[PDB]
């Protein structure tokens, strides 16, 4: 990691491997759902501002063999002439985004450019090699559980959305599919008290959750229940 | 995160992910009880100093998709204009609170006065998106267990009042009323002392505390039992 | 917490929260040994010299609501005068132990005297709060387990005195106590060795773990006792 | 560790204890696969920049006694004269290679060519003592399990390649050797379908791993399966 | 902790709490085996740079009351007075090795160097507190698990070796001490096998080790035996 020092230089100092086995761990692997570690390391590499060898022990650490193949061909893939074209020239290639340590000196403006580009095609890279095989019966196959809060049940259904199709379940246009999901897929007694919603073509997704937690909040405790039975007093 | 250097100018470095994630795994998801993330992101906001860029690290990390987005449009309503009242007008709102990368540099006092604003609005935003559902079920579930201590049973208690009701135990005003709670649903032994004890109308939380816990501390150990119990010479 | 920079000035930074969650989980809470987390605290005063803000944050993570808040009246009853003397008048304490957020200004004489004073009646505080109920039954139930090794079973016997009695096992004037707690709960065999040993009125403490640890030592291994019993050949 | 401070002075800190052991518990012994913390190891003595003394922390952390041992061999074994040529003249050996503290001044010169040939001859060790024997059983023996996706199943079989021949997977002549292992090792379904590819000899490693996903993305989930058989209406 | 910093000064900082419990917890006790922590707190004392603060917090979080109380006598025990030779006068192994806090100031030479000699002194405190008793039972009683490398095995030997012998297993003096143990508690394949070793007599314990690594890695896989059986094709 590079920061800028109290004196105006900017000061190295290498990736605690904590953080870089707890980022790994927080996460599933590229293939899985490449969106959550194209996300992280994006961030990563503008608050750690990573050298090249740094970039490598990201990669190295984060992506398999494969992964990481993948990702640096599409890095290359991604580098363009100064007349901004795709060019598959070598020495333009090379120069851009290296596959062997390049002398870039961070203390020099030099340096520092080839390195805000080499993390941009990094970042491209891996945007590309992404592209996660879509799968809607992953979708689907996201039922809330008996104990689990609307809230989280949808954080899981948009959560496959971004793995398994191309659809951002985040944008304004994906709103009354998700929706349509969230009430079909919600826990029965949920789904059918959503569906009978007065408007419900007004609902948003945050009304849709705030409906469902009154009905999920309305649990009926197990303890209140067995009270009720025992306070029954009906026999057969 | 920012800090003061030793050489009087602010000093930027980000946020270990191990901080981050301990954060997250220590506390309950800002929905099961908002005051928790609330109070602790409140802490860090001041500690931490973090930029516009940490910011969205801590909500991206604390909070779903959807807390986050009802946080964010709870701080864009808080947002004021000159004369103190609300304003809608998207240019204010978006200078004061935006949703995109601002250009605030911490070295100025001018950026420095918008991440004080940034931050004092990310505070109100999680306060107003907060308002947990009430449910008093919730709260006279709380019942001590046979091994729990008073003091931990309280501590179960009070937490049980601040995410399921609008009260805070923690108010003069409140006391009679958590002490009733506290009485009623101690173990049955403890129980029965506290609402004998002389004066009752006269302990505080912390007395009835501690006259459980004299009870409780007469737990009559196991050994001790099976011991009386053996000496026991009584047959049938 | 604050340090002197290498510059000769107060340098701050906020706690780890990995510290602050570590000093929590591996101490019993305040409540079931006061003496555990009041040596922390005491330590952490001096290595990490807390602001007040850092001090909400140590009582506000190692302690519950009702055990700060006895802490916290415990504090202010430990502010004295000018005369020395305990003081009751609100401007006296308010301005020694504030409930509230001070303007203390590490970077002054003054702001640092405060902070001193401050950390100071926090341990007084602590210190007086604690006051742990007695139950010398807990002593009496400590007793050797069949793999306890003496040494760790004498910490285990000292941790009960120090937990649930107002003596110091450590205190030359205990020592006798604790050598006859340890001999009769040692287990059988090393308790009824040590009971016989000579001069045994001039055993130290010390001396006695040592001597246990040789009857320890001697467990005779089940591996040489089976072969033993193999190599018997005694029939019935 | 070193690091060049902001000051343009080399700066020492001590290895964090965590990093060590991070190190240690996240990859196999040195004996079961010597590549792995060879090349930990590489890394961390470029980007850590360890003394001597730093380097026995990490020898003595990561390595056993046997293995250090083997390796401090052959290290001194890699030392070189003048001439280029190996030496084993005891006051070159140990000068390039001590086995006791040097007084080694990384403030000079003098001091960091030294630390610099130091880490060069440890690297250069550890590379002749790893030399792990062979074992083609261990190859043929990774099998694709049942939920075991193709690229983790790739990786694995790698792994083994590594640990257990001398052969680099990663090596272009290597691609239709671990080619013909993904396909025979593959899950049965896949690998028949593998087999089955047009123009077969085509394809790289990246391709067949993309087929195999196909099929393995096409799982044919066990809900779906269980509806289908309802659904059979076939009876016997 | 203190530690050279960029402006020639010594830096002080309090140590992680990580970094204590860690070096805690990856170690046995004290008493279970003296050399362990012993060789922790030398490298410690070495790297960090403990102050007197600093090193009680090492002591007492790594050592139990009654194991602390016998390196503090046995470092006491250790001075010296101007002549070389011990001493037991008061005032001389006070100012030496001090029970409580001293004024050392370590910005001083005379505050560095009691700080150093109080650091050598503790470390001899510990080296002759240690003297661990003898077992050779336990040492004949570490044989090779059927799944345990042969590596593997002679570190867990050696560990024995050290815990419950006076014999240093690394002594070149040791070796066909440790070899007869290794050979005689290999497993009995093992062990047969390297008894017939041609030139025994020749073999050095690393030796031994690689050859006994040929008949491990020579294992017969589970999955081969269970074949070979099927194709046995022998009946009765």
């Amino acid at each position: 990691p590079l920061r800028m020092g109290g004196n105006g230089q900017l000061q190295y100092w290498p990736f605690s491997s904590s953080d870089l086995y707890n980022w790994k761990n927080n996460n599933p692997s590229f293939s899985e759902d490449p969106g959550k570690l194209t996300a992280l390391i994006e961030s990563v590499l503008t608050t750690h501002q990573p050298t090249w060898d740094d970039c490598q022990q990201l990669l190295g650490t984060l992506l398999t063999g494969e992964e990481k193949q993948r990702v640096l061909l599409e890095a290359r893939k991604a580098v363009r002439g100064n007349d901004g074209r795709p060019t598959q020239l070598p020495n333009e290639v090379d120069a851009a985004f290296p596959l062997e340590r390049p002398d870039w000196d961070y203390t020099t403006q030099r340096g520092r450019n080839h390195l805000v580009l080499y993390r941009q095609l990094l970042l491209a890279g891996m945007q590309n090699a992404g592209r996660s095989p879509t799968n809607l019966a992953k979708v689907k196959g996201i039922t809330q559980g008996p104990n689990e809060s609307p809230s989280a049940f949808l954080e899981r259904l948009k959560e496959a959305y971004r793995r398994y199709t191309p659809y951002d379940p985040e944008d304004p246009g994906q709103e009354t599919n998700v929706s349509m999901s969230f009430i079909w897929q919600s826990a029965p007694d949920i789904g059918r008290k959503l569906e009978r919603l007065e408007d419900l073509k007004s609902k948003t997704l945050g009304d849709l959750v705030r409906e469902a937690e009154k009905i999920f909040n309305k649990r009926e405790t197990p303890e209140e229940r067995e009270e009720r039975i025992r306070r029954e007093t009906e026999e057969k």
